């Protein structure tokens, strides 16, 4: 009675003053809301679970996965959104297996990407904090954690640099996502991991046009940790984010289904999902109008309109 | 004389007291006209005895009456008018009888109808109240009173709801419209109580067509009480309103019977009856000219022209 | 000398006040003209008796003389006269007499004639009231003043209601016209009083086939009383009002008589009476033309040409 | 030499300043043309001894002369003359000698003439005075100055009447003609006044059809005077105006004799002068362009073509 | 240790005293910037090679070098620039070999340059000395210093005449700078001393256009001494100092090579480095933008801008 | 040595001696310039010969010359300058030649001057001593000396007069000038004596239009004597003064000529002298401006400017 009303206000005044101490995101309740700035991944799904809409600008992201689960497709799209931001990109290569077709169809600009093929894993973490310190450049990516092979090795590597690192990005604002394929200072030091793996096969007769994937947020130090997302990655075309928004709109009671058609605000979208789809895509102020109002309905922050 | 004056002064003074102080409608006398605002029954005859044009918004209503008298078909044609001044509807189903082809030719727009079949009376009243609560649903019809079997009977229900609900029909200005064949709490939160039967045949040949209808207004808190209304019900077209225009339009002298023809404005309508009805049913601006000047001419609020 | 400039300075000084203070018309000079809204009796030489043209209009009119002196005939060209002018018009009836193949032929619009048939004298000025009092009627005739029998009889009159009346009718601009058989109250209300009598029979062989006709004006408080029209009553044809036209046409040189044809602007009309009669009647629009050069040339008001 | 200069300057602006003070036409020299609104005399000769090509409109005119001079005979064409111009004329008779069938071979339109027979002279002045002040009539022909009987006598008239009537004709432009029998304010009061006497017969065998006919302009206020006409009058048909035409348009070279024929413009008009006026009578159209092209050439203003 | 310390307190306070005591300039590090009123040379690699960005204000400058290496372009640049400035500049000449046609290419206002020829090389110094002395002259070339012969040999100069040139420059500011073909005294006065060759052809088809040109500051008191300067000389144009801009600029990472362009701030400047060379001549105030730009990068002084 | 030392000294202090003891002027240097209230004569070249600027103020003047070779000329520029000064101007002649349009042309204020003409020489020096003594008359001029005949002659004198004018012209600061043609008692008084004489021709074809003039200054209390001006005086304009201005001001390199322009401050003033002297005319704020310029770089006082 008053044993609850006095245990809730102990309760309250210790996580506030655990907030101030440790600093916000050191402890949360599983399913809070968030009150933030933010980089879209290019997955509306992705960018709820999340919680505060993307990833957290001038933070460390981690992001593994078996290969071809959907790691640089998210990196990229993720450079593609920043550059929509008006920021400024870097991809730094020790893969060699950019596609940059494939890179100009998710909506990077090529003709602003800065890139390097570092000679070394030192060279790569060196290159990469020059970079932040320049105070200049808005994101960061770097392909891949195991390549990063120390110069002795091709003749702690990522610890002490990511201590390096992780004071610069802290005084500029960079964000730095890692890509991993499926390294342990990076568990401490990043802010968000994402567990990226493909669940089945999309096809087109036996033709296998994509991948249902799944991204589970296994670490998340700016809203709560464990939530997932599931979407559909196209080949050639990315995340399926506009079918997303017909998915989760749809969910939501944003977007209705009128027997065969959905349709928004009393005006018909498409006849079924694949003709919804791309009307979307060829009206993007619409989709991003309606994905808004989606992220309004879960609390997850707003992206730019427009 | 100077009785009479300080009589007439002392009344005077007691019913705005009483208006003030219990509300207005507390006090009325029988044959008092208004100064509202109303959504239409369908029914020309039955707004005006209403006194306010039409069934009071934000207000509990009642409908009773036996089966096949008039009570789906005056609030099927409420959602028709309701949605014609832009309104969402709802109908909250306990009886599995709706035809929705008559639904249509009452002019009721199902794409944006929503519906309920729910599970026990409770869930009836508790969807019935989270419709109102949402802000944005402008009339709900709920058919009906004796089908709403509490949970314990299918394995003052009623009376604990409607405190709860015309709290939240109070802040949110919906209409909620109650059909009851032929309940206790509803007597007194009603603001309107309308008494339906039918009263005679109407025929073609042998082919009984439709039927005459009278409504009684049994209790009325936004206008005096205890007004009736005469009008045909047909069927597939509901209550014959052009019919009604033609009929109070000529008894009080708007429109014009010239030998066989109506007439209005000099111009003619058409010969007999059926004829004009059919006019004004293929010209509804000049109708609703025609109804609005009848309502003028009785004292009763008009409706939307354009 | 001065003595005559000083009496007609004192005498137009004191025309002036005394129309300032008792209104206009209450001094004239016996041949004065006019500087007027007035509605026509059909026939031309008592429009210009008339002195405005017209009877005038929101005046009370008094027309008495013998039964078939022409009283009935006047007074539904007045009707159609001012039905011409867009007014709308009631006949009250305590007669029974009227014959409306002949009103039609006098040009009265029977659909839009107002007819009443009262229970009473009383009656009779009550109904006239209200229709005065309505402010939608132009113009009333009530047929006859000693049919107006009191309701006591039945089983000062006149007085009460005229002051009654006379009061409604100057708000309102009505016009009032009451046939009188051969009333005493009628003589200081009424602005005209006009004395109609047959003069002389009108012969085809001895078929008797109309009736010479004289009206004198013996109250005129519009313009100068006691002037006189002499014109033809044809059975089924009213007034001869080409004849008028022709025959004040020619006396003032406005018509030519060229041997035996009448001519007008250069071009014959008609050879002989009848037949110039006639053409003016197929050509109305000529009729009034040279009608209102006439009125022009007398110094009264026209009358709608187009 | 610089004394006729100064001599000539002196002249030139004495003529200037004595038109400016005294009026157009005070002094002239005697062969002056003309640099004016004029009706024909019928007679091409005299409409060029008069040099303006006509008698002045708006003037006053006499023409004198013995019986059976011409006297008439010029007033009824000047009527024809005016009555084509689309003028109103009128003739005030005291002689009681009109013939008119000759009026109508002269071309007078007798539906058109106005006719008095005044009952004294004062009489006849006064109804000219009250048509000229109609503003509606456009020449008067007065027949004659002398048969003008004083009331007085049939039991300084023409001066004050003169006086009046020039006043009025002044200001309507009415062209009034006086004809006088061989009074003395005529003598001033005129513009124009013409002098004409037959001067030999004309002869066919030894029955006389016509006289030859001399008109002298012996005051002329508008172009110089005493200039002559010299025509023939032939009994039935006036003035020989086609013979004028051909003699003054063959004397002036307008108009070809080639051989035995008379011919214009390379064609011929006829073998003889009576074939060519026959033929001109024929064909009005084409003696009015000859006519035209002979005032042309003697500087007279031209008459309506057409 | 704090052997080190010890030695760096003790360099710093000699450094300090020894400009204290001998002047700015007197003992500088090789690679030392500059933290300065200079005129620019019109070759930005110079002004660069010079430190402060120019050659200094108020000082002594020698040119040397063999005949057609550049040594009158670059005055003739300075003289232009020193007028940009606002500045007056006079050219002392005992070689008459100048152009002026070429110096109006390179931005000379001829109307404002002062011209002396002088008589001898005595005349030569105290006329220079005499505009020094006047406050008012900025600028002054002397042409040249072999040429400048003694009067006797005509029929130790520069060094007492230097003594007395020097005293007067350091009071009023006055530049002035000699051109020496290939003086001793002029080794120790001048506080900039360059060394200017030709080192290759620039060739359009085997018609030589222009020639590759290399400066060395030999001797530098107001900034570091032996930097170089590599620029081409085009006939008819001087410097090809925008070639400079887009050399340095893009070296520096201010201007972008994309492909075949140049761009500067996202923006095409020319494909190619001869259009953007062109698009920067015709567009100065960008082309100023981008050369500051550098010189900030590089620790140089700015030039104006506007 | 010392010897030059100690003589110079001697030398100053006996001029200091001389100066103190005989007055300023008493000694002078022939090259001196001077440390002053001056008069303008209108000539610039013949201001600068006087050394002061102008004519001294509160002194007598002596202009003497053969006739026509500009002394009124330059006493009437002197009067133009004392009125531009404000001051009051008379005019004393004897010789009954003065040109008051040629006067206004100079610049001389007609309403404000004042005028005698003498008796006889006596009267002519007793009535300028009376103005004079006025202390409100600020220049007078005297023409002319021969022609101030003694009345005894009519029917010493200068030397008694020029006594005790001199003894009033030095307590009230009047200037007076008198004009000789070419009386010995002036020679002492005269602070001033001008030596004037047309030198040759001025002609535009073989019409001449003016002369060239030179003027000496003879004797000169208040700077040293026997400078020269040499001036263009023309017909109806006086002195050139504006050719001075740009003669004297490009000797002294204050106005530039550049090629055929005439040129100050870098803005041209015409093309060629006489466009150049014209806009000097109609711009007389600049002509000042630079004639100021010209006085201050030869040690002159200036004038007015504004
Ligand atoms: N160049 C390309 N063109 C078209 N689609 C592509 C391309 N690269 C990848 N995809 C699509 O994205 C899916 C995952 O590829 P992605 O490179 O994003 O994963 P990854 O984890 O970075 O791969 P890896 O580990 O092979 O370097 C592929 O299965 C394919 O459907
Ligand atoms: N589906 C329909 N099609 C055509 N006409 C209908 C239909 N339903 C009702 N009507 C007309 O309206 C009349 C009354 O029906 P309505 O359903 O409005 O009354 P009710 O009181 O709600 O009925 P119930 O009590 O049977 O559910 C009927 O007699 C019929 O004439
Ligand atoms: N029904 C009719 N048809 C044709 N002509 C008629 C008719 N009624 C009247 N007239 C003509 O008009 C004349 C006068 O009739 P009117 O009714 O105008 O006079 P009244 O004074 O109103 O008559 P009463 O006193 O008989 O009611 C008649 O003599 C007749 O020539
Ligand atoms: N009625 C006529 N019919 C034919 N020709 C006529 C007629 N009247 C006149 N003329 C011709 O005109 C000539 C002159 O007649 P006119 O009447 O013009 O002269 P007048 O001076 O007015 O005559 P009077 O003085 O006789 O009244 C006659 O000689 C005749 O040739
Ligand atoms: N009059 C000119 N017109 C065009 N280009 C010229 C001209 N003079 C010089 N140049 C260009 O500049 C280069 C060097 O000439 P410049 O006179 O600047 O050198 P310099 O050392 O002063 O010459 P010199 O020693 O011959 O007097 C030439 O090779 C030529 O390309
Ligand atoms: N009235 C005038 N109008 C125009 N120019 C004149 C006039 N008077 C003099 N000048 C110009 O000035 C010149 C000298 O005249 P000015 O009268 O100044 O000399 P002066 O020595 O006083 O003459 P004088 O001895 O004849 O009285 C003349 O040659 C003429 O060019
Ligand atoms: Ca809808
Ligand atoms: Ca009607
Ligand atoms: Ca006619
Ligand atoms: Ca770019
Ligand atoms: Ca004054
Ligand atoms: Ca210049």
């Amino acid at each position: 009675a008053a044993n609850n009303s006095e245990k809730s206000k102990a309760l309250a005044a210790a996580l506030a003053q655990i907030e101030k101490q440790f600093g916000k995101g050191s402890v949360m309740r599983m399913e809070d809301g968030v009150i933030i700035q933010a980089v879209s991944t290019g997955s509306l799904g992705l960018d709820i679970a999340l919680g505060i809409g993307g990833l957290p600008r001038g933070r460390v992201i981690e992001i593994y996965g078996p290969e071809s689960s959907g790691k640089t497709t998210l990196t990229l799209q993720s450079i593609a959104e920043m550059q929509k931001l008006g920021g400024t990109c870097a991809f730094i290569d020790a893969e060699h297996a950019l596609d940059v077709t494939y890179a100009q169809k998710l909506g990077v600009n090529l003709n602003d990407l800065l890139i390097s093929q570092p000679d070394t894993g030192e060279q790569a973490l060196e290159i990469c904090d020059a970079l932040v310190r320049s105070g200049a450049v808005d994101l960061i990516v770097v392909d891949s954690v195991a390549a990063l092979t120390p110069k002795a090795e091709i003749e702690r590597l990522m610890s002490q640099a990511l201590r390096k690192l992780t004071g610069s990005i802290n005084r500029t604002n960079t964000t730095v996502i890692f890509i991993n394929q499926i390294g342990n200072a990076l568990k401490f030091y990043a802010s968000v991991r994402l567990d990226i793996r493909r669940t089945g096969s999309i096809k087109s007769g036996d033709e296998v046009i994509g991948s249902e994937t799944k991204v589970k947020v296994v670490k998340n130090k700016v809203a709560p940790p464990f939530r997932e997302a599931h979407f559909d990655i196209l080949y050639g075309e990315g995340t399926s984010r506009e079918g997303e928004i017909l998915d989760l709109g749809s969910e939501h009671k944003v977007v209705e289904k009128s027997g065969a058609w959905y349709s928004y605000n009393g005006e018909r979208i498409g006849q079924g999902k694949d003709n919804a789809r791309n009307y979307l895509k060829e009206h993007p102020e619409l989709a991003r109008e309606i994905e808004n109002k989606v992220r309004v309905a879960l609390g997850v922050p707003e992206l730019a309109g427009g």
